[PDB]
């Protein structure tokens, strides 16, 4: 019942081999979905590529074929263990996951080959660090957004995410291609692929959070004078039309900094790296921007951005 609701929410933002096993009927726990049902016994290293933290790719597979993807840890009691067929999993990739498919065999056949191609790639989150240089200052300003995540979310996703632009790679989409397209979807800024530079990737997960995906990072300079329109895809899902008087007095530092630098008409804000890491210091430690958005030397840009 929760899996469907999350797939319905992503509909607005949508525009070596797999051994399936047909099941006579589904287990009683999955009858409400029941329409055939096929099972795929795999690991989280593979099942993560057809689901996603917010069911990004499980919803696209439904948008494509009409099949419903349902995932469950095969032996979830092992995820409650600290220290073999039983005990704590070594890594998240090793977590046994059982995937269920619901729909017509026509739609299941289409999704099956889509899934066999999905598990071949590396689907990740992308963040294109958009920055501009200030004539009066020496440091750069980065464009920040605050997305209001939905109620149906995994426990590792906050209610509001202070983020730089960027979403996720669609099925068969590539890193830079996703970073540029998702940049416009969240900001409305058009950046050329020759000015986008990869700055690194991060993957930190635990077995209990088997769904977590790597994050590929990019940076690109924007002209200091530019019309930042804000989110054009699902704009209601971002912090907008807020009230600067009362939020300025919120006990959250993010919130106060948002009331002072954010524009409620666009939901966007320009922040310096020293300000972003100060905001991320109590949650992430030091060097939040430097760890993620340090340009490669061939960009001839780590001099300009200031992290280096
Ligand atoms: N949000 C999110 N973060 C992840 C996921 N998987 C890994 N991470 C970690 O997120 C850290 C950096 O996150 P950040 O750049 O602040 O993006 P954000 O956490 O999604 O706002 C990295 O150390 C990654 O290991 C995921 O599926 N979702």
């Amino acid at each position: 019942p929760r899996g469907s609701h999350m797939d319905d929410a992503l509909r607005g933002e949508l525009a070596s081999t797999i051994q399936l096993e047909k099941l006579s009927h589904p287990p009683a726990r999955f009858d409400l979905l029941t329409s055939f049902v096929y099972k795929w016994q795999t690991k989280a290293a593979l099942a993560r590529k057809v689901s996603g933290p917010m069911r990004e790719w499980a919803a696209e597979l439904k948008y494509r074929t009409g099949v419903h993807i349902e995932l469950e840890p095969t032996y979830p009691e092992r995820l409650s263990e600290n220290a073999t067929q039983w005990g704590a999993y070594e890594t998240a990739d090793d977590v046994d996951i059982t995937v269920y498919l619901f729909g017509s065999e026509r739609g299941i056949f289409n999704c099956h080959k889509l899934m066999e191609a999905a598990i071949q790639q590396d689907p990740v989150y992308v963040r294109l660090g958009i920055f501009r240089r200030l004539a009066n200052s020496s440091e750069v300003e980065w464009l920040m957004l605050r997305r209001i995540n939905r109620e149906l979310r995994p426990p590792d996703i906050p209610p509001i995410s202070l983020k730089l632009p960027g979403k996720w790679t669609l099925l068969y989409e590539r890193y830079k291609e996703a970073a540029i397209r998702t940049l416009w979807e969240e900001t409305g800024i058009t950046v050329d692929a020759s000015n986008v530079y990869p700055t690194g990737h991060l993957y930190q997960t635990v077995p209990q959070y088997y769904w977590r995906v790597p994050v590929r990072y990019f940076v690109a300079e924007v002209p200091s004078d530019i019309r930042v329109e804000g989110p054009q895809v699902v704009p209601l899902q971002y912090m907008r039309n807020w009230d600067a008087r009362l939020l300025r007095q919120s006990p959250d530092p993010i919130d106060r900094a948002w009331a002072q630098l954010a524009d409620p008409a666009t939901g966007c804000a320009w922040m310096k790296a020293s300000m972003i890491d100060q905001l991320q210091k109590p949650l992430r430690g030091d060097n939040y921007m430097a760890i993620r958005y340090t340009p490669p030397p061939y960009s001839n840009l780590q001099e300009v951005v200031g992290l280096g």
